[PDB]
């Protein structure tokens, strides 16, 4: 019932994810110069550096702001990608079955602990 222990768990999972060999396409915002139309196409740009600087930052309230950023990661390869089977968007649904398989007991710890502060 800790309302807080989202976080370190959180930035437990960001280390695990950038650990990852299939992480790197998404550590930093995507290269302008590389994907020229890259702002054409998607209107709200998301990667893991982002994601883990707001959380440092203390501008995560809960999970689930942090998890609506990383799934717009996944979105946002989904979008761009010229292909279903294009090199970088394979590597996106790797990471996301992975992290999907990890942020859900963080949700529903903190979950479970919000009901129980509002008993
Ligand atoms: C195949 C889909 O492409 C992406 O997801 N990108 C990762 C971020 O940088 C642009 C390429």
């Amino acid at each position: 019932y800790d309302i807080q222990a989202w976080k370190k768990q959180c930035e437990e999972l960001l280390n695990l994810i950038f650990q990852c060999e299939d992480s790197e396409p998404f550590r930093q915002p995507v290269d302008l110069l590389e994907y020229p139309d890259y702002r054409d196409i998607i209107d709200t740009p998301m990667d893991f550096a982002t994601v883990r600087e707001t959380l440092e930052a203390g501008n995560y309230e809960s999970p689930m702001e942090l998890c609506k950023d990383v799934r717009l990661i996944f979105s946002n390869s989904k979008a761009y990608t010229p292909s279903k089977r294009s090199r970088i968007y394979s590597m996106s649904l790797r990471l996301s079955a992975f992290f999907e398989e990890h942020i859900s007991s963080v949700l529903s710890d903190y979950k479970s602990a919000l009901r129980f502060h509002k008993r």
